[PDB]
């Protein structure tokens, strides 16, 4: 993936709700520093649904391509509201980003 096209896709449509930066805040949803390799709903200091800390998944590409192509579907029950990414390219640029950002 493009990281600054994902950079980009990120203000657009995520950073309303996250921060990706290493000690950035929570907001409406959980800062994601550290998203890759961690199970669902461990994000120290946030406050997450049942349902998202229930899920029982790994984060990766594969787990990420699914859930940000319709949120909802991957996880019923979430407070994460928020439509998807339609397109295949988009979700792999936004998550070639999310995997540089959230690590460095
Ligand atoms: C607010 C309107 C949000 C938008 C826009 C996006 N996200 Fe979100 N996200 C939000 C909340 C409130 C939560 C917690 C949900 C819960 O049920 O507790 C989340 C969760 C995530 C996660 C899971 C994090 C984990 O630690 O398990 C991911 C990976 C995530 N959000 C990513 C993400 C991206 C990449 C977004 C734009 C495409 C995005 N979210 C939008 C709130 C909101």
């Amino acid at each position: 993936g493009d990281v600054e096209k994902g950079k980009k896709i990120f203000i657009m449509k995520c950073s309303q709700c996250h921060t990706v930066e290493k000690g950035g805040k929570h907001k409406t949803g959980p800062n994601l520093h550290g998203l890759f390799g961690r199970k669902t709903g461990q994000a120290p200091g946030f406050s997450y649904t049942a349902a998202n800390k229930n899920k029982g998944i790994i984060w990766g590409e594969d787990t990420l391509m699914e859930y940000l192509e319709n949120p909802k579907k991957y996880i019923p029950g979430t407070k994460m509201i928020f439509v998807g990414i339609k397109k295949k390219e988009e979700r792999a640029d936004l998550i070639a980003y999310l995997k540089k950002a959230t690590n460095e």
